[PDB]
């Protein structure tokens, strides 16, 4: 019933990991409404804000450590999802989005989308390759990501 | 007499200004001994330390905020810095050097050393291009740099 996704806001743009059914997305992320969504958030780089105005969800996001947001969107749709309003570059661009789907049959529908992508997220070499500098980045999915790829992120910035 | 350097902490490596002088350098900074050396510091990426043991020198980077650290090296020589130490790859190459040069000469020379460099930092184009992931960086000189570039790096990470 409850569906638990990993944020890490990478520079200037999103990634979400979806611990339970093994893909990783960027900028765009999907949940069946009226549904308990946990997400676990983090940052790779400077601190940054998990913000959906429309959901009234707003949570920081920090390098080391782990925040957590609890959220149920009772009314389906897509919703906007904007980041931290710093006046830098790169920021602009940094926004995502939030499909609350109908139902879970649509949700599910969703996951076999992504594990129908060629492109996976297997290990740190692939992590830093995508956390690579980039602006306005266009929605991606990975079939396959690898197990603990959320904590082993926060570990870089542990002392 | 006082000196003044603007630090910046990259991802893997350290930047510094010589707003006075007019050149910028990466992992290496000079100055003379038994002078005021005033340092400006910020970062540009996550929270760093820098750090002078030798010195008994630390004060923190975080983006956004400007931190201000004064220093007298009382004997002459070249002091090693050393970044935060978080676990992760890249901050392990992140130190840079001090060299409290003998007497006030002989930093003169060094500026002229730097303002040989064919290598510029002009504009914040060729700031984000250094700012761009590198380990283990080579220390390099810049014979001119954008006179309030320091200023532009803070305003980056502003609401």
């Amino acid at each position: 019933k409850p569906i638990t996704i990993e944020v890490v806001s990478m520079d200037w743009k999103w990634f979400f990991i979806y611990p339970e059914q093994g893909i990783a997305t960027v900028n765009e992320i999907a949940f069946p409404a009226n549904t308990p969504v946990y997400f676990k958030v983090t940052s790779n780089s400077v601190m940054n804000s998990f913000f959906i105005p429309r959901l009234g969800s707003q949570i920081y996001a920090m390098a080391g450590m782990q925040t957590r947001l609890h959220l149920i969107a009772n009314e389906p749709g897509t919703y906007d999802g904007i980041s931290a309003s710093y006046s830098g570059p790169g920021f602009s661009g940094m926004k995502f989005k939030a499909i609350a789907t109908p139902d879970r049959a649509a949700f599910d529908q969703w996951v076999a989308k992504a594990k129908q992508s060629p492109n996976t997220m297997s290990d740190m070499a692939a992590f830093e390759k995508l956390a690579a500098p980039s602006e306005y980045n266009q929605v991606e999915y990975f079939s396959n990501v690898k197990p603990d790829l959320f904590a082993d992120v926060i570990n870089k910035f542990m002392a």
